RNA sequence: GAGGGCGCUUACCACUUUGUGAUUCAUGACUGGGGUGAAGUCGUAACAAGGUAACCGUAGGGGAACCUGCGGUUGGAUCA
């Protein structure tokens, strides 16, 4: 309870239990997420509030409400998992390989 | 004179000092795990003969669930 500001920002990771959400302007600002959201992934656009600061200039978290709509997303389905998405919202992927330890085709 | 007092000295001895142990608390860089976490990643181990029967003890291997070797059990299916 005692949330903040709605805005627009960028989650950094998932943690489960919570989120890192990037700022407007590059403030990393770590926040939990609401119950009804089905899915949340790394670099997906969210509406949010920072909570409200306990102590003068000390936060602990805030909470990302609600998600925006996904431009693209990558759904990967697994045994006994279900189709879980990975990332959303991406123009490009560079496929990264090495020769060691193999090269597969 | 007898005797007493003062004073001095010795014995006992608190406090105090050094050397060096035992014990206890607070603090403590760092470090060992374990627990609590519905949606995170990795896999599919076990529960059906759970798809290499599982488990116990022990040795070795490796991100990990685990795997292999030895021995034992049925808390194993199917089997005469
Ligand atoms: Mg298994
Ligand atoms: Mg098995
Ligand atoms: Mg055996």
């Amino acid at each position: 309870n005692l949330f903040g500001e709605p805005d627009e920002g960028i989650v950094i990771s998932r943690f489960g239990m919570h989120a890192d959400v990037e700022s407007a302007d590059g403030d990393v600002h770590r926040c939990n997420i609401r119950r009804t959201i089905r899915s949340l992934v790394t670099g997906d656009r969210v509406v949010w509030r920072p909570g409200k600061p306990a102590a003068e200039g000390v936060n602990v978290k805030g909470i990302v409400e609600a998600v925006h709509e996904r431009t693209s997303v990558l759904t990967r389905p697994d045994f006994y998992d279900g189709v879980k998405p990975i990332a959303a919202n991406i123009d490009q992927i560079v496929i990264v390989s090495a020769i060691l330890p193999e090269l597969s085709l």
